[PDB]
């Protein structure tokens, strides 16, 4: 039936700024929040302010040296850490900005607090739109991500769950999460992503895990222009087979919105309904679920996507006519919640989609 949803948000998150021209805009988290408050969704869910995750929490995965560096680096002392910045991949994609560590602490705090709430059986779903920073590595920042809140939240779930399923619908491969759990069967990682001349360059369908983790990493490489019809026809069958074979007791779903049509960095053609169908599919399995954010660089569409996905989590129908909100002008010229796909060609032929699905099904038979 309808589920209890706990949602995490810190009113300060929108003020962190990656710098002029940087596509990552934490302000999109505040737009999302303001839009869902204006739809009245706060009447149906418990809203929590995450704590600032500590160094003890972050070093459950990250090295002590990398966390010490993130805690120390500031725009005023950057000149003294030139060597350390290179070592930890802090620079152009992952800049040093005022309050960087606190931004990591809030992003991580929401994901870890949500996993604790799920472990305690105090909620059916936990939502942290400021989380989902799937590229961060044990001792390195990558692709706008510094602390891997997902790996930390999964480690928390593993205290009570023998098997955890991670699903990543961001247009980019979930490499940091896959890497962390590559050699274990206690976490199965499933990523759908654009593959070929695209960041991070990993996620080939032939990357299936190693050692005890062999067959516990699943990658669905896609080409430009995938649409709702093509995505929907492979997502439900793959996730259904994974659920059947793997039998997880908890799920983490990274909802990166850069897989939507019109994304500044993405080249897919999904609508908000097509992206949210992934949430609907995962919800039907009735397992404790942690829903996280991720990419999304056309910020009006990120706010629409995550507002609608929160409504889906709540089984709450919301009107297409957008309510007035603090960012109303960002949603012009239509002022509607739902988006239209573009006329871009879908390079993912139906035969290509079926063939990759069949190749992944062969790997799932090995569980
Ligand atoms: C949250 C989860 C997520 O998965 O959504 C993150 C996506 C991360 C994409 C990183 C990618 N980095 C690479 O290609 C690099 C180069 N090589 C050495 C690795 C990428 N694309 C686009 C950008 C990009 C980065 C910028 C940085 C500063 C200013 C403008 C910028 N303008 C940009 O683009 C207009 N940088
Ligand atoms: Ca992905
Ligand atoms: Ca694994
Ligand atoms: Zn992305």
């Amino acid at each position: 039936g309808k589920k209890k949803v706990c949602y995490y948000y810190d009113g300060d998150i929108g003020n962190y700024y990656y710098g002029q021209g940087h596509p990552m805009k934490p302000h999109r988290i505040r737009m999302t929040h303001n839009l869902l408050l204006n739809y009245g969704l706060y009447r149906k869910m418990e809203i929590y302010r995450p704590h600032k995750a500590t160094a003890e929490e972050m070093t459950k995965y990250h090295s002590d040296e990398y966390i010490k560096f993130l805690r120390s680096i500031r725009p005023d002392n950057m000149s003294e850490y030139s060597k350390q910045m290179q070592r930890f991949n802090v620079g152009e994609d992952c800049p040093v900005f005022d309050g960087l560590f606190e931004f990591c602490q809030l992003s991580t705090g929401g994901s870890v607090a949500g996993a604790v709430k799920l472990n305690r059986q105090q909620t059916d779903m936990a939502v942290n739109w400021a989380g989902g920073l799937h590229h961060a590595k044990k001792s390195e920042a990558s692709g706008f991500c510094y602390v891997n809140d997902i790996v930390l939240a999964i480690l928390e779930l593993l205290k009570y769950h023998q098997r955890v399923l991670y699903i990543d619908i961001d247009i980019h491969h979930g490499d940091g999460v896959e890497e962390a759990f590559y050699t274990t069967d206690r976490v199965m990682t499933v990523s759908f992503h654009k593959y070929g001349e695209y960041f991070p360059g990993t996620g080939d369908l032939r990357d299936i895990g190693a050692g005890k983790g062999k067959y516990y990493a699943v990658n669905f490489p896609m080409r430009d222009g995938i649409d709702d019809e093509s995505y929907g026809q492979i997502f439900k069958p793959i996730i259904s087979k994974v659920m059947e074979m793997y039998q997880p007791s908890a799920v983490v779903l990274q909802c990166g919105a850069d897989s939507l049509s019109g994304d500044r960095l993405g080249c897919f053609n999904l609508t908000v309904k097509g992206h949210a169908k992934c949430v609907e599919v995962v919800k039907t399995f009735n397992l404790p679920l942690l829903m996280l954010g991720g990419g999304g660089y056309t910020i009006r569409n990120v706010a629409r996507c995550w507002t609608y996905e929160t409504a889906v989590a709540l089984d709450c129908e919301i009107p297409n006519e957008l309510p007035y909100n603090d960012y109303f002008e960002y949603f012009g010229p239509d002022f509607k919640l739902h988006i239209s796909p573009s006329n871009m060609t879908n390079q993912n032929t139906p035969e290509y989609m079926e063939k990759i699905k069949q190749r992944l099904f062969e790997n799932l038979r090995m569980l």
